[PDB]
């Protein structure tokens, strides 16, 4: 499925080079902008853990997910790929542990050193 093809195909978008954060763009945004560090972005998403069977679902998916994009305030890996997406992009994201919750995890639901995957789509974004 998404999460193997994007482990095999995916873009590593990472300055490390380390196949750390992968993408691969699912629907196809419009321009050429992408959000700038200390921009708002607004998304919607879905993820789990990169095995897993289901997406998790314990979010409202009305609601866009709003944060400052740059600034730590989500995992590194989105910080990384939310830079890369257009307005109206949907994409699909492979995270290792160090670019989400390495070691401690965030128990109970996110194991130690869990590989995670979303789908993310960047509904818009403010300066
Ligand atoms: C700078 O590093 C961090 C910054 C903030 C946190 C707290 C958790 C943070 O969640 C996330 O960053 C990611 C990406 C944005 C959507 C929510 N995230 C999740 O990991 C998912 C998780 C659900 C189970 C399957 C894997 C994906 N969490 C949720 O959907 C539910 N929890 C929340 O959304 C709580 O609200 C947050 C609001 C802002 C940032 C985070 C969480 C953790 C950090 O590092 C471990």
């Amino acid at each position: 499925g998404a999460p193997a093809t994007v482990t095999e195909q995916g873009e590593d978008i990472t300055s490390k080079k380390d196949r750390g954060v992968l993408k691969i763009v699912k629907r196809v945004g419009n321009g050429e902008e992408t959000p700038m560090i200390g921009d708002k972005v607004y998304v919607h998403y879905k993820g789990k853990l990169s095995n897993g069977k289901k997406f998790d679902s314990s979010h409202d998916r009305n609601e866009p997910f709003v944060f400052s994009l740059g600034k730590g305030q989500v995992i590194k890996a989105w910080d990384i790929g939310v830079a890369t997406m257009k307005k109206g992009e949907i994409c699909h994201l492979l995270c290792k542990p160090e670019y989400a919750y390495g070691s401690a995890g965030s128990l109970p639901k996110i194991p130690s050193n869990a590989t995670l995957f979303f789908e993310i789509e960047l509904l818009d974004f403010k300066g």
